[PDB]
Protein backbone atom coordinates (compact mmCIF):
# COMPACT_ATOMS: atom_id res chain seq x y z
CA UNK A 1 0.00 0.00 0.00
CA UNK A 2 3.02 2.21 0.44
CA UNK A 3 1.80 3.17 4.23
CA UNK A 4 -0.39 5.16 1.39
CA UNK A 5 -3.45 3.54 3.18
CA UNK A 6 -3.84 5.54 5.93
CA UNK A 7 -3.78 8.12 3.42
CA UNK A 8 -6.43 6.87 1.26
CA UNK A 9 -9.39 9.18 1.32
CA UNK A 10 -12.78 9.71 -0.24
CA UNK A 11 -14.24 13.17 -1.87
CA UNK A 12 -17.68 13.60 -2.88
CA UNK A 13 -19.26 16.23 -4.60
CA UNK A 14 -22.74 16.50 -5.98
CA UNK A 15 -23.42 13.10 -6.76
CA UNK A 16 -20.46 12.40 -8.19
CA UNK A 17 -17.53 10.85 -5.78
CA UNK A 18 -14.46 9.80 -6.58
CA UNK A 19 -10.97 8.67 -4.31
CA UNK A 20 -8.82 11.30 -3.04
CA UNK A 21 -5.41 11.47 -1.49
CA UNK A 22 -5.25 12.91 2.32
CA UNK A 23 -1.68 13.94 2.66
CA UNK A 24 -0.95 16.23 5.73
CA UNK A 25 -4.70 19.09 5.83
CA UNK A 26 -4.42 18.58 2.20
CA UNK A 27 -7.04 16.78 0.27
CA UNK A 28 -6.46 16.04 -3.46
CA UNK A 29 -9.04 14.69 -5.94
CA UNK A 30 -9.71 14.80 -9.52
CA UNK A 31 -11.36 18.40 -10.82
CA UNK A 32 -13.65 16.40 -12.15
CA UNK A 33 -15.42 15.70 -9.42
CA UNK A 34 -16.71 19.24 -9.68
CA UNK A 35 -18.23 18.32 -12.83
CA UNK A 36 -21.57 16.82 -13.42
CA UNK A 37 -22.24 14.69 -16.34
CA UNK A 38 -24.12 17.45 -18.55
CA UNK A 39 -20.79 19.66 -17.45
CA UNK A 40 -18.36 16.92 -18.95
CA UNK A 41 -19.78 17.51 -22.03
CA UNK A 42 -18.16 20.95 -22.03
CA UNK A 43 -17.18 21.91 -19.10
CA UNK A 44 -15.81 25.26 -17.58
CA UNK A 45 -14.09 24.17 -14.58
CA UNK A 46 -13.14 27.67 -13.86
CA UNK A 47 -17.07 28.76 -14.05
CA UNK A 48 -18.13 25.51 -12.13
CA UNK A 49 -15.85 26.39 -9.47
CA UNK A 50 -16.50 29.93 -8.62
CA UNK A 51 -20.23 28.77 -8.08
CA UNK A 52 -19.34 26.21 -5.75
CA UNK A 53 -17.85 27.06 -2.02
CA UNK A 54 -16.29 24.61 1.18
CA UNK A 55 -19.76 22.84 1.79
CA UNK A 56 -20.58 21.98 -1.54
CA UNK A 57 -17.19 19.36 -0.71
CA UNK A 58 -18.05 16.70 1.33
CA UNK A 59 -14.72 14.96 1.96
CA UNK A 60 -15.12 11.58 4.08
CA UNK A 61 -12.47 9.37 5.77
CA UNK A 62 -13.59 6.46 7.16
CA UNK A 63 -16.75 7.50 9.29
CA UNK A 64 -14.94 10.81 9.84
CA UNK A 65 -16.04 13.62 8.06
CA UNK A 66 -13.47 16.33 6.98
CA UNK A 67 -14.60 19.48 6.76
CA UNK A 68 -13.09 21.32 4.13
CA UNK A 69 -12.13 24.67 4.88
CA UNK A 70 -10.87 26.05 2.11
CA UNK A 71 -10.50 25.45 -1.78
CA UNK A 72 -8.40 25.77 -4.45
CA UNK A 73 -8.22 24.77 -7.99
CA UNK A 74 -4.30 23.22 -9.86
CA UNK A 75 -4.69 22.85 -12.95
CA UNK A 76 -7.02 19.20 -13.25
CA UNK A 77 -6.37 18.24 -9.50
CA UNK A 78 -8.86 20.25 -6.72
CA UNK A 79 -6.82 21.09 -3.72
CA UNK A 80 -8.69 21.32 -0.88
CA UNK A 81 -8.11 22.17 2.72
CA UNK A 82 -9.26 19.96 5.72
CA UNK A 83 -9.40 20.99 9.23
CA UNK A 84 -7.15 18.27 10.52
CA UNK A 85 -4.17 16.29 9.80
CA UNK A 86 -3.54 13.04 8.79
CA UNK A 87 -1.74 11.75 11.53
CA UNK A 88 -0.12 8.94 9.70
CA UNK A 89 1.41 11.06 6.84
CA UNK A 90 4.35 9.67 5.30
CA UNK A 91 7.36 11.40 3.80
CA UNK A 92 6.02 11.88 0.71
CA UNK A 93 7.40 13.96 -2.61
CA UNK A 94 5.78 14.53 -5.84
CA UNK A 95 7.40 13.43 -8.84
CA UNK A 96 6.90 13.23 -12.71
CA UNK A 97 7.28 9.89 -13.89
CA UNK A 98 8.21 8.33 -17.81
CA UNK A 99 6.57 5.32 -19.34
CA UNK A 100 9.05 2.30 -19.33
CA UNK A 101 9.38 2.82 -15.53
CA UNK A 102 7.17 0.80 -12.86
CA UNK A 103 5.08 1.80 -10.16
CA UNK A 104 2.45 0.72 -8.34
CA UNK A 105 -1.04 2.07 -8.44
CA UNK A 106 -3.00 1.05 -5.02
CA UNK A 107 -6.71 0.51 -6.37
CA UNK A 108 -9.60 1.63 -4.57
CA UNK A 109 -13.10 0.49 -4.82
CA UNK A 110 -15.47 2.03 -3.27
CA UNK A 111 -12.81 3.88 -1.08
CA UNK A 112 -11.33 0.72 -0.14
CA UNK A 113 -7.90 -0.16 -1.02
CA UNK A 114 -8.73 -3.87 -2.25
CA UNK A 115 -5.23 -4.91 -3.15
CA UNK A 116 -1.85 -3.61 -4.50
CA UNK A 117 -0.69 -3.67 -8.08
CA UNK A 118 2.01 -2.86 -10.52
CA UNK A 119 1.10 -0.62 -13.84
CA UNK A 120 3.58 0.62 -16.16
CA UNK A 121 2.65 3.38 -18.29
CA UNK A 122 2.87 2.71 -22.22
CA UNK A 123 4.47 5.02 -24.30
CA UNK A 124 1.11 6.69 -25.11
CA UNK A 125 1.14 7.19 -21.63
CA UNK A 126 -2.01 4.71 -20.63
CA UNK A 127 -2.48 2.54 -18.05
CA UNK A 128 -4.09 -0.94 -18.47
CA UNK A 129 -5.52 -2.66 -15.49
CA UNK A 130 -9.47 -3.87 -15.18
CA UNK A 131 -8.53 -3.98 -11.65
CA UNK A 132 -8.27 -0.06 -12.11
CA UNK A 133 -11.62 -0.78 -13.61
CA UNK A 134 -14.45 1.34 -11.74
CA UNK A 135 -11.70 2.98 -9.53
CA UNK A 136 -10.67 6.86 -10.21
CA UNK A 137 -8.45 9.13 -7.85
CA UNK A 138 -6.36 6.15 -6.93
CA UNK A 139 -3.07 7.38 -7.04
CA UNK A 140 0.36 5.72 -8.43
CA UNK A 141 3.82 5.77 -6.33
CA UNK A 142 7.06 4.33 -6.00
CA UNK A 143 8.42 3.66 -2.66
CA UNK A 144 12.22 4.72 -1.44
CA UNK A 145 12.96 4.04 1.61
CA UNK A 146 10.50 5.85 3.71
CA UNK A 147 9.56 8.24 0.98
CA UNK A 148 6.58 7.59 -1.14
CA UNK A 149 7.15 9.12 -4.45
CA UNK A 150 3.71 10.16 -6.37
CA UNK A 151 3.44 9.48 -9.58
CA UNK A 152 -0.11 8.97 -10.79
CA UNK A 153 -3.59 9.55 -10.06
CA UNK A 154 -6.00 8.04 -12.24
CA UNK A 155 -8.66 10.72 -14.00
CA UNK A 156 -10.53 8.95 -15.79
CA UNK A 157 -11.12 5.39 -17.55
CA UNK A 158 -11.11 5.25 -21.64
CA UNK A 159 -13.78 3.04 -23.24
CA UNK A 160 -10.96 1.19 -24.86
CA UNK A 161 -10.06 -0.80 -21.74
CA UNK A 162 -7.38 1.52 -21.13
CA UNK A 163 -7.22 4.05 -18.45
CA UNK A 164 -6.38 7.79 -18.42
CA UNK A 165 -4.44 9.92 -15.80
CA UNK A 166 -1.98 13.26 -14.24
CA UNK A 167 0.51 13.59 -12.25
CA UNK A 168 -0.29 15.20 -8.65
CA UNK A 169 0.65 18.16 -10.22
CA UNK A 170 -2.49 17.24 -11.96
CA UNK A 171 -1.15 17.34 -15.80
CA UNK A 172 -2.02 14.91 -17.98
CA UNK A 173 0.56 12.26 -19.27
CA UNK A 174 -0.18 12.68 -22.99
CA UNK A 175 -1.99 14.23 -24.65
Amino acid sequence: SGKVEGCMVQVTCGTTTLNGLWLDDVVYCPRQVICTSEDMLNPNYEDLLIRKSNHNFLVQAGNVQLRVIGHSMQNCVLKLKVDTANPKTPKYKFVRIQPGQTFSVLACYNGSPSGVYQCAMRPNFTIKGSFLNGSCGSVGFNIDYDCVSFCYMHHMELPTGVHAGTDLEGNFYGP
